[PDB]
């Protein structure tokens, strides 16, 4: 699983932005944990791309209060030893995305049979929508929620500007 | 600091095996802890590279049999999510190396007026004596043991035949 790994540079815009535009629209922002992010999300998640690489980073999968402070400690060290970029890079060749794919690599090459850098606005959307619950949303099995989802994540991307309303268009009817 | 950045396909094959040599002769091959490195230092540290990389994601800096435990943990996961390559990476550009230098190419401005990748055989040796403590064998205070840890770095390497017998001796009188 440790093999497939893929340079920040050679992910194209469309997949970078529609994990963020889905996960942490404030990513570029804050200084991995975001305030405003949990408050208006105590009203949904809260924790920033920085937690959930940082949760990763642990060999046992416990959910305490304990550890949620020990992840939110790592992501503040993590921000203030690598840049941006580099923390995007480590998170979207980590990330579980479902049927045994860690990575975006892996995953473009498991759903689509092709490489990240050769996908489409909306097979990247697709990918964005399986970190929340990669079984629950997988399109092997759960296509009808998949591509609800999918849908969701190309909603988010053209509120953040990312996508104009004719690419929008186009890809939701993908 | 967070600010100087360079991939391991840019950084020299004497830089990269003289910590190596120094730090964890072993690196490619053990799985994030190495015991044998342990019980033949239990006579000398014997924590991996991965292990000080852990150790330095740690927001706070103390030193108990508590978390050393934890750094182990965090190791093995890393070193199941990270190739050996990358996990290089991320640890040589994030080393502090003295003088407010953070990485290998900020110590190489700092200490050399260059970049990592326009280091000599000699001036990279001096680098991987750092890290044992760098206050204690900075060469802009203490060019006396600096000089003499950095002779035991050249050492390490013609053992671990990283470098020729020429070398060596060229290397050790500049
Ligand atoms: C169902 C599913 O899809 N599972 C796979 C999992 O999918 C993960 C998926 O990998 C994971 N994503 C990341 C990036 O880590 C995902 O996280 C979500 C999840 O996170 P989590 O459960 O860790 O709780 C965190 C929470 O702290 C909460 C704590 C607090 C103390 C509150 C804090 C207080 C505040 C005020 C903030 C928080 O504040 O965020 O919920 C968050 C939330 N509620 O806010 C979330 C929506 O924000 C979050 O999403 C992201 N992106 O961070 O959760 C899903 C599944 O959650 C499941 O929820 C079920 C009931 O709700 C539980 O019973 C399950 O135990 C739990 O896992 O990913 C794993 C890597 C897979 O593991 C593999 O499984 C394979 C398999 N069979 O498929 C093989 O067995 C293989 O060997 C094995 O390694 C798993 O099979
Ligand atoms: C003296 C010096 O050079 N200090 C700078 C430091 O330099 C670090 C340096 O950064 C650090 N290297 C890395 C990669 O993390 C170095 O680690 C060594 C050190 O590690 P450590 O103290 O964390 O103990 C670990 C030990 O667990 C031990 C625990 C157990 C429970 C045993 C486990 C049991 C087993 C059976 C294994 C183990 O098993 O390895 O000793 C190891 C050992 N004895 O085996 C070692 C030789 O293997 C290890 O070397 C490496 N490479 O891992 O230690 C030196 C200094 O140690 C000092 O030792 C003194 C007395 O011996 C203590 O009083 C000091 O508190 C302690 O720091 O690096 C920091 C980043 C600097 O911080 C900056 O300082 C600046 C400044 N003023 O210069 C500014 O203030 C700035 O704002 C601030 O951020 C520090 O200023």
């Amino acid at each position: 699983q440790k093999r497939f790994y893929v340079s920040i540079d050679k992910i194209p815009e469309h997949v970078i932005n529609a994990f963020v535009a889905t996960e942490d629209r404030n990513f570029w922002h804050h200084f991995g944990i975001d305030p405003v992010a949990i408050v208006r999300a105590a009203i949904q998640g809260g924790s920033t791309i920085t937690q959930q690489l940082a949760k990763n980073l642990f060999l046992t999968r416990e959910r305490t209060l304990e550890r949620k402070i020990k992840e939110a400690l790592l992501a503040i060290k993590i921000e203030r030893t690598f840049d941006k970029k580099k923390i995007m890079e480590l998170y979207l060749n980590q990330i579980y995305l479902g049927s045994g794919a860690y990575g975006v690599e892996a995953a473009a090459q498991v759903y689509f049979g092709k490489h990240v850098w050769e996908l489409s606005l909306d097979e990247a959307a697709l990918l964005a929508a399986l970190p929340k619950a990669p079984a629950k949303y997988n399109p092997f099995y759960h296509p009808e929620r998949a591509l609800q989802r999918r849908n969701l994540v190309l909603k988010r991307m053209l509120e953040e500007g990312y996508i104009t309303p004719e690419q929008y268009e186009e890809a939701v009817n993908k």
